[PDB]
């Protein structure tokens, strides 16, 4: 894990059928003319998920202090390391979400809390699936905070009992609810024009 | 089901050979220039669907309340959760209509009623398949009005 909080950076969770792996998710936001630039070797769905946390947050400028003219204005560039390894799948959502709400609204991201969750267009989280693994590789990694979903509630007794006692669990079903715990009060950087 | 009116949101009937389904269409209409992008792992009879439904709302801007240049300034995004489901066929153009008119006119559309329907360029509702099993999975989730 990472300590100190980034600006336009946020920690995700995924799994393969070895286990569960941490994922980080960066944007990039630079001036230009209105562009989605989405690399790292990402599969169609999770492209998906980045257009349809991009159109939620293009609806609710002034509610998270965004820039009134950014989709004319900014360029966005999501970049998931490694660019060898193929990802894929819906469940990387509110993380995209978060990432690109520090990279628009200069806000740095806390970096000890891990997320998972699936995002809609009208800002609400959907449950996911493998819970369990990523909740290990988590605690493995060293990260004790966790945001899910709210109907994910039901497979947390999958865990080992010294498992959930480690972890903090915050139980969301808005995407508002996130960017209200995920991001420190103030700008630090200036603005990208 | 859910039970208050949503703004760009409308609820539609899928056939699955397992049984009838639940799908919701839900639409965003952000300041733009004009362009439509379609989300959620949709085949190309349901674009096509798609963009028919909204080529019926260019031509009939009065009667409904729309702007009257939202062709280029306005960009729509279309989306049908969840992802990783992939999803077909025209018997989607009635909850469309209803969701992009919703979605420009800022008016509620209201979510207790199923309904389902293929649509044509004049706006002529146009027979399905598939309806026995769609009214038994309005029947189960408690929706009365198809």
């Amino acid at each position: 894990a990472e300590t100190e909080p980034q600006v336009g950076t946020a920690q995700g969770l995924a799994w393969t059928p070895v286990g569960g792996t941490l994922l980080t998710i960066e944007v990039a936001a630079v001036p230009g003319s209105g562009k989605l630039s989405l690399t790292g070797q990402l599969g169609e769905v999770m492209k998906e998920s980045a257009q349809a946390a991009l159109t939620y947050l293009r609806a609710h400028t002034q509610d998270y202090g965004l820039p009134e003219d950014f989709y004319n204005k900014v360029d966005l560039h999501v970049h998931v390391p490694d660019g060898a390894t193929p990802k894929d799948g819906p469940s990387a959502g509110i993380t995209m979400a978060t990432a690109i709400a520090s990279a628009l609204s200069r806000r740095p991201a806390r970096m000890d809390i891990a997320m998972t969750g699936e995002v809609s267009l009208r800002g609400k989280v959907m449950p996911i699936g493998g819970v369990k693994e990523k909740l290990l590789a988590a605690h493995q990694a060293g990260i004790h905070k966790i945001v899910l979903p709210k109907d994910n509630e039901a497979q947390l007794e999958e865990l080992p009992k010294e498992v959930l006692e480690g972890l903090e669990i915050k139980l969301v079903e808005d995407v508002g609810e996130v960017l209200e715990y995920l991001l420190l009060p103030e700008p630090t950087m200036p603005p990208v024009v």
